[PDB]
């Protein structure tokens, strides 16, 4: 079983103090605090067995390319990857949706076909489809939203046609925590001969994730929000679609042969992807949150986390004029507005009262058109999080409407 | 004055030991170790103020908002930069120079054009150029190489013309240590309306950088060789160039608004080229690389890698059979081959004795093929190394000497 409080120890931030009140961070889903064993995983590998990892002759420049590979292995076994092979360390989920936009987009999406996103993607998501859409003259088609934050799912045969080449879709909503059918979706996808992105980056903290299981050819997600350093992410590509794939950044270590009368020649996948050198304190740390969250088990946090939310929405009940988007079985973040009053002053009052809430656009501007609102509050309930800062909430609104009202 | 046993008691790994020997690190060049004010400094933003930096209204994102800010800020007045919008954060040079090959490269560079570089570029300053202009139909033409590893600047007329159109030059070079006459060639190629672009990786550790004098229009360079950690690093761009430039990735944080039916419009440089959550916690480590640096104080660094270079290439004198490659006024690494025997050999029984160089091509291909080398050791002498870590290099190489001769 899983026990918060010998969580929360692991956790130095968790017992800072903010306006003089006690920290209550429910703000994870936009990046999550780290447990010790990563900051000092990273902060030994500084102290003990830093070097360049160009797999250079010297003992400590070969150790450190041994360890960025054993933690790329081990990222593919978290997701369950068939191969090592097929993960690219990548900046961030932002940075491995560009990277397949350009590198399999442009050679992949031609004038007059057209890409499938949705409604509630987070910009990530969208902009680089965009940007790809404008480059080759492709059309981007919309899966649009039902009212209590589902897909509407029965427009699928409408945007699917001969010439839909990609879907890109999320597992799950940063904003309204839907979880999408993706299984499904992408059995309908490859029946048209499209190629399925996911945007995982809600998804891989909250319960066991098996790429192979999904088919899905392409996967992303942020090392930050999985309780691990900034500036690192992971980019699954299925073998076959990475090998044929070109280059996206060039530079060293990317490269086979450089010559300045006979041209370049690339190495192979993954590293092809990975110019320059590679952000090897941030891939210590992240391999370090992994091995942290498969010894807590993400079934003892998917269980706990669905009890701690149950809990949330039941309290959440007696707040006057309290309005909730999405659907009832949400993971992780919990969307609301309070009456008439702006997101911005809700959320100010709730930092005063030394309670994290994200407030604003949550980088779907797209979603908050849906639902004709400017910005939402977003509490986000995550594995270190308790029943008595889900008190502090409910109270914190009951008085913000009491004294706003 | 400099006291390099004060320096070294900042650095833990420098107490290491390899193969039971006690470590001589003559590898900064590929990338520095790290003193513990840096590797603390970012450690304790993970464990007493770590936030999301949406410019997010609660307590800890707004402080992690003007944390990096201020090192944006720090980092402007560190190369004297007119304006701390004039930098964008990038992972590192690599990164940095794609970004400008892609964002600036793609729309100034025209079929029938040409771009200059140098026989003795790193990679990273090579391969973005040949993608550049393999997309758009340009020429990359070539400065080369005297045998004392300086440019042969008499070429520079017949490479310049009217559709010369960019300059991309390395300020220090991280094989010979050759220091190029920036400023110089600057004056020549503005003369024609071409841009200049300088990769200046290996040389904001060794001595002041002043932009505003080179008058250059792009400059870059990592973090990771400057004392920091990996996965940051710096470009800057003259502020009327940069605010002409389109976005390269796409995603949150560089957009103003995002619409699925009317387009996405983008926000101001530079933040128009961050696009996802930023490596806040690199940029907190590089702020405090940064402050060490010049608390130490540049110049005092320089005289003091001078002094110790000065003295290696005198003691080196007693290497029977000792190559060395470039000229006799490099700043920061000795570039050489050890008689017949390839480098790798050398280079594996240096490691043997705890002593660590970097052996190989270094990233520059086209530089050993102007020396018909296939590889080359490497040793760097940066300000935490010592007399008698020269010492060590010099009784090493006359070992190997007798025993393979
Ligand atoms: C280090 C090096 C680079 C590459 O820097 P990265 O941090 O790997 O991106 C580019 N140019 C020179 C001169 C270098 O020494
Ligand atoms: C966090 C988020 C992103 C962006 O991730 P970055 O780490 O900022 O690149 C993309 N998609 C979703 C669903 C997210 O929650």
């Amino acid at each position: 079983i899983f026990s918060v409080d010998k969580v929360r120890a692991d956790f130095p931030v968790l017992s800072r103090e903010v306006n003089g009140l006690p920290l209550a961070y429910l703000d994870s889903a936009a990046s999550a605090q780290k447990p010790s064993q990563v900051i000092d995983a990273e902060a030994e590998f500084y102290r003990h067995g830093y070097a360049a990892v160009a797999r250079g002759i010297h003992t400590l420049s070969a150790q450190a390319t041994e360890k960025m590979e054993n933690v790329r292995k081990r990222a593919s076994l978290f997701i369950n990857a068939r191969s090592a092979e097929e993960l690219v360390f990548v900046r961030g989920t932002t940075e491995g949706i560009n990277l397949v936009a350009n590198s399999w987009g442009n050679s992949n999406v031609r004038a007059g076909d057209n890409i499938i996103i949705s409604q509630m993607e987070h910009h990530a998501n969208i902009v680089p489809w965009q940007m790809l859409c404008a480059r080759v003259g492709a059309e981007l088609r919309v899966i649009p939203l039902n009212p209590d934050g589902t897909l509407q799912l029965e427009t699928l045969p409408t945007l699917f046609d001969e010439k839909t080449r990609l879907l890109a879709i999320t597992h799950v909503s940063n904003v309204l925590g839907t979880e999408n059918p993706l299984a499904e979706m992408i059995t309908l996808a490859h029946q048209h001969g499209a190629k399925v992105l996911v945007d995982g980056a809600q998804a891989v903290m909250h319960h066991p994730v098996d790429v192979q299981a999904l088919d899905c050819d392409f996967y992303v997600f942020s090392g930050h929000k999985l309780y691990g350093p900034t500036g690192i992410g992971i980019l699954y590509v299925k073998e076959a679609l990475l090998q044929e794939m070109p280059p996206w950044e060039g530079g060293g270590s990317m490269i086979a042969t450089v010559s300045l009368s006979e041209g370049t020649t690339w190495t192979k996948a993954p590293w092809r992807f990975e110019a320059g050198t590679p952000n090897t304190g941030g891939i210590i740390g992240l391999g370090a949150a992994l091995e942290y969250v498969s010894a807590l088990g993400l079934n003892n946090i998917a269980e706990y986390e669905q009890n701690l939310m149950h809990y949330a929405l039941s309290q959440l009940e007696s707040v006057p004029d309290l309005t909730l988007y999405g659907p009832q079985n949400r993971l992780g973040v919990i969307a609301f507005n309070l009456g008439k009053h702006h997101a911005y002053d809700v959320g100010s009052f709730l930092d005063n009262y030394g309670i994290a809430v994200r407030t604003g656009h949550h980088c779907a501007m797209p979603l908050m058109a849906y639902y004709n609102v400017p910005a939402m509050c977003r509490a986000s309930l995550a594995m270190y999080n308790t029943h008595e800062e889900v008190d502090r909430l409910v109270t914190g609104l009951q008085r913000i409407h009491r004294l706003l009202g």
